[PDB]
C-alpha cells in the first residue's frame, strides 16, 4: 500500500498515541487519479482494486492495471465532449462500475465529480443543472432517469447540456457512454503548467440540504482523499489484502468514505454490489463468497442482517465491522457482537467532512456514542453565546480551524460565500450537529441546532418538503419537522393548514405523501401529516 | 447598417401601430461579435464603429476592421491565458478602449464577460470571485484598482486568478494587457461544434442589487444584443452613419445600452469620452466637436449641463432614463436646444420595456409606454391585474416564451429566479401606475431596495458593512425621499456599549462603509437609536 507516504506514522499502541503522533503529510502537488490509482497501475498493475458484481450473475474483477486503462479512456471521452478543467459534471450512477471510471477520469482531467442519487426528480435536477452549471450529465438509462434529465433539460430551455447514459436503447440527443467509451483512446496525455490540478483545485461537489431553502454545493479540494485515511486505516481498519464493504450508493458521501479514497490509499480493495432490491440473505451471500474482511452499514441494514441467520453464511472473513448513520441501539451491538463475535465501532461526520469523531481500534465501544474527536480535528462543543460547553453539558459541535483548514474538510459551498460566512467564521466551522461530552470523552450526538431532519439516514432540508406540498392545491400553508423516532431517529412530519375545498381524511394524507413522491426524491416524503386550522409564528 | 436583417418591418406611423407589428426575427444561431462586427469589417471595413478620446489630449478612431482586428487578437490573448466557453472574466475597464476588444473577444470565445464598476472594494471583489468564478480580471492599472483586486486574491487564497492590467509599470503575477495584446495573433479562428456559441449560451453577466443579500447575477444569452435594437433605433432614434452619445461608464448596464450592441445594428458609430472628473463644458465642447447625433444622459448629468449656457448644432435626438425626472429638467433643456427629452426605462435584467417613442408627445416625468414584444402588466398583491390609476408592479408575461433581451437566470442561484418568475410573469420589483392616456407613472420599489442618484443598492450591501464597526450592535438600512437624489441611504443604528452617540462618530461610520465597500453605497443620515 501507499499508506505509509502520507502519514507521519501508520500504526499506534492507543488513541492517545494516535492523537500525539499521527499527521497526515501532504505532498506538493497531490491528484488522486495519479498519485494512488496509476501508481499502483504500474507498481503492483495485478493488484485488486474492486470486487463488482449484478443480482444477474455479472461479475467484473478490477485491477488498478484495468482503471488505469478506463480512466484515461474517461479522460478522452470527457475531452471528446468538450469537458476540461473546472467543468461541472453530474454522475447519477447507483452502484455501476461506470461510476469509479467516471471520478477517476474527471479527477485526472481536472473537471469536478458531481454524483447524485437516482432517486432524484426532474425539479430537483433543473436545481442542480442551474446551481451548478452542469456541463454534462451521465446516467443509468434505468429507473426512467434519462427521461427526468430531458424533462429537467426543457424545463431549462436548448442549453448545450451534454447528456450520457450508461445502458439501453439509442435515445434522441444521447451520447451512449460505455459505446464512446471503448471508442476511447486510453492515451490520455495528463495536463500540465496552469491546466494541472493543484491541491487546492476542486475536485469533487456534493449537494447536501441547508436548514432553509435547496441543498448547497459541498466543494471538496484535491487533498480531500487524504482525510479518508483516517476512515479507511483507522476507523474502518482496512487492511492492504483486504475486501472492504461500505453499504452506500454513489449518489451520498458514504460511497468516497467507504468505497474509493481512503481503502485504495491503505491498499485495500472495495466490493461493490450493484443490485436493485436490497435483500439482506442476498448481501450476505455474496458477501461471505467474496471474502470481505471488512464491512460498514448504517444501523437500519444491520437490523436487516441480524434478522437473518449470519452463523448460516459462516461470514469467516469478516474481521472488524463499523457503523454509522443512524442512532445505534445497544440491541442492534449486542445482537451483532452474539451472532459474530465482532464490536460495532460507531463512528460520525458530515457531507463537508471526513471522519470527524470515531470509536478507534483502541477504544472500548459505548454502544449509542460516536466516541473521541480524529486526530487533527480539533473538536469542540460551543454553546449559543460562542462560548465553549464543559463535560455534561450539550453544544454545538465546531471544528476549530484557526491554525488551518484540515484535510478532508470542504473549501466552501459552491457559488455560496454568504452561506459559507455564516457558517464558517471567526475561527470556528459550524457543523450544525448538537452533542455532549461524557466524563470519559465519549461524545452523544443529541439532534441537529437548526430545523434539518434525519430520518434513517438521509439529511432532509425542510423548504425541498415544504417547497413540494405548497405545489399541491389542498395546501394553504404548511410546516416540516421531525418527529423523534426510536428506531429512524427522526421522522418527517408535515404540519398542514388544508384550503376551503378540502377536508382531512386518511385519503388526502395518501395522496399528499404521493405528491411529494413525484416532485422530489421520494426518501423527503412526509411519514406523518397533521391537519390543523392555524401555524405558528 | 444590418438592422433589416434582424426586424419583420423598419418603418412605423405609430406608437400603436409599432406595438402591434415589431418583431425581433432571431437568426438560428446569432453571435454579435461575428454576426455584427465581423460582418461589418468585411463588407464594409472603413465603416466608422467608435470614436474614443481622453481628457489628457489621446484620440482613437475606430472603423469595424480595427475591431475585428484587435477583437480577433482579444480571443488569442484570453485562450493564451486559458480562457475558453462559459469562462467569467471580470472587466473592470472605466472607458478604456479596451473595454471594446475584451467584450468582443469574450464573445467570439463564447466567454462570460462580467462588466463591473472601478469603485468595487476588496470584500466586493472576493465576493463576485466566489459568486462568479471568475478565471480572470482584466482591470485599469489607476484608481488603486489592482491592489484591491491583489488584497481580495489574497482573502481567495492560492486560487488559480489570471490577473491582467491595462497600463502601469510591471508588477509581479500581473499580465500586462496592451503589451500581450500587440503580441496576440490576429488570426483567429471561429470556435466550432461542442466549442461554438448557440443562441442560448450565457455570453453577459452583471451583479446586480438585491432586496436581501449580496448582488445577484444577471445572466444574458447571445441573443441579448438583438433586443437593443429597440433601445437605439427606436427609443434613442439613432441613425446610421450617425454618432450616438450615451453617457455611462463600462461597470454598469447603461454602457450596453448605448455604447455597444443596438447602436452598431443600426450602424450607428459610439462616442466614447474617457474623462475621471466630469466637466460640462469639456463634455459639450468634445460632443460638439466630434459632430455627436444623438445623446443620452441620466437626469443629473442633463442638470449640470443646463446649469451652463449652451454650438451644438448636430445634436438630433436627446434620451434620459435612470433617474427620476423633473419637469424643470425638461422644460429647461427644451428652451436650451428646442430637444424634447424623450424619457426611457428598463432594468438590468430588460432591455428598453417602457419608453417615450418618437411618435408619442412625452409627459414630462412619465416613463411612457411599454416597448413592442414585452408583454407589460401592471399586477396586484392578489395576481390580478391593475385598472387606470392604481398603482401595481411591473410584470411581464412570458407565457408565449422569453422576450428578446429578458435575462436568462439569476446566474447559480434558481431560488432568487424562481421567487422572483413563476406562472407565466416574471416579476420586476418595480410599481407603477397608468394614466388615462396608457401613460407609466414609476412609484417605487416593491421591495426594500434603494436608489440614489440613479445607484441601485441592496440595504445588506451597507448593513454589513456596518455591522464590522465595534460601534454598530444592530442596524437597518432604509431609503428616505430626497428631491435631488430620488432617495438617500439612511442608517438607523443601536450602538454598542463602548460607543456615545456624535457627528464625529457619524462621520467615522461613513468613513468606514466608504473603506469596505462601493463608496456610492454610505449612509448620508444616521439616526441613533435605543431600539
Ligand atoms: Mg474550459
Ligand atoms: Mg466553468
Amino acid at each position: 500500500s501507499l499508506l505509509s507516504q502520507f502519514v507521519s506514522k501508520t500504526d499506534f499502541e492507543s488513541y492517545e498515541d494516535f492523537q500525539e503522533n499521527f499527521k497526515i503529510l501532504v505532498p506538493e502537488n497531490f491528484n488522486f487519479a495519479y498519485d494512488v490509482v496509476d501508481v499502483y497501475a504500474r507498481d503492483s498493475p495485478e493488484k485488486l482494486a474492486m470486487i463488482w458484481c449484478d443480482d444477474y450473475g455479472n461479475e467484473k474483477i478490477f485491477t488498478f492495471k484495468d482503471l488505469k486503462y478506463y480512466s484515461d479512456k474517461a479522460a478522452n471521452f470527457f475531452v471528446k465532449h468538450g469537458i476540461g478543467k473546472g467543468d461541472y459534471v453530474m454522475l447519477t450512477l447507483k452502484s455501476r462500475y461506470d461510476f469509479w471510471y467516471c471520478m477517476l477520469g474527471l479527477h485526472k482531467l481536472g473537471a469536478i465529480a458531481v454524483p447524485a442519487t437516482h432517486m432524484l426528480k426532474t425539479r430537483d435536477i433543473v436545481y442542480r443543472i442551474e446551481k451548478a452549471g452542469l456541463k454534462m450529465i451521465v446516467c443509468i438509462a434505468e429507473d426512467d432517469v434519462p427521461e427526468q434529465v430531458d424533462e429537467a433539460h426543457a424545463e431549462c430551455g436548448d442549453i448545450p447540456l451534454k447528456k450520457a447514459k450508461v445502458g439501453g436503447d439509442v435515445l434522441e440527443g444521447w451520447i451512449d457512454f460505455r459505446k464512446e467509451l471503448e471508442e476511447s483512446s486510453p492515451i490520455f496525455e495528463r495536463p500540465t503548467g496552469e491546466v494541472s490540478t493543484k491541491n487546492e483545485d476542486i475536485c469533487l461537489v456534493y449537494f447536501s440540504s441547508g436548514t432553509a431553502g435547496f441543498p448547497k454545493m459541498v466543494e471538496h479540494d484535491n487533498t480531500y482523499p487524504l482525510g479518508h485515511i483516517l476512515t479507511a486505516k483507522y476507523w474502518q481498519n482496512v487492511e492492504d489484502d483486504g475486501l472492504h464493504y461500505t453499504v452506500a450508493d454513489s449518489g451520498w458521501g458514504k460511497c468516497v468514505w467507504g468505497k474509493l479514497y481512503g481503502q485504495w490509499i491503505a491498499g485495500c480493495a472495495v466490493f461493490v454490489y450493484d443490485y436493485d432490491r436490497f435483500e439482506a440473505k442476498n448481501m450476505l451471500e455474496k458477501a461471505s463468497k467474496y471474502g470481505v474482511t471488512t464491512f460498514c452499514a448504517p444501523p437500519t441494514i444491520y437490523r436487516f442482517l441480524i434478522k437473518e441467520d449470519l452463523s448460516h453464511y459462516n461470514f469467516s472473513t469478516l474481521k472488524y465491522a463499523v457503523v454509522a448513520g443512524e442512532p445505534l441501539n445497544p440491541e442492534v451491538f449486542n445482537r451483532f457482537l452474539e451472532f459474530t463475535g465482532i464490536k460495532l465501532m460507531e463512528g460520525f461526520g458530515q457531507t463537508e467532512t471526513v471522519v470527524t469523531i470515531a470509536t478507534f481500534p483502541w477504544m472500548e465501544p459505548k454502544p449509542g456514542s460516536i466516541g473521541k474527536p480524529t486526530p487533527g480535528y480539533k473538536i469542540e462543543l460551543m454553546d449559543r453565546d460562542g462560548r465553549l460547553c464543559e463535560v455534561g453539558e450539550e453544544g454545538e459541535i465546531v471544528i476549530n480551524t484557526m491554525e488551518g483548514k484540515p484535510v478532508g474538510l470542504f473549501v466552501h459551498y459552491g457559488k455560496d460565500p454568504e452561506r459559507t460566512e455564516e457558517t464558517w467564521h471567526d475561527g470556528y466551522y459550524h457543523t450544525g450537529d448538537m452533542a455532549w461530552m461524557d466524563e470519559d470523552g465519549y461524545l452523544w450526538f443529541v439532534g441537529r441546532a437548526d430545523d434539518i431532519i434525519k430520518t434513517s439516514g438521509y439529511k432532509v432540508g425542510p423548504f425541498e418538503v415544504e417547497s413540494a406540498l405548497i405545489q399541491h392545491p389542498a395546501v394553504l400553508e404548511c410546516a416540516i419537522t421531525g418527529v423523534p423516532d426510536p428506531v429512524r431517529g427522526q421522522v418527517i412530519k408535515a404540519t398542514i393548514v388544508l384550503t376551503k375545498d378540502y377536508t382531512p381524511s386518511d385519503s388526502l394524507k395518501n395522496e399528499l405523501q404521493d405528491h411529494v413522491k413525484n416532485v422530489t426524491a421520494p426518501y423527503k416524503y412526509p411519514r406523518i401529516i397533521e391537519f390543523v386550522p392555524e401555524l405558528p409564528k
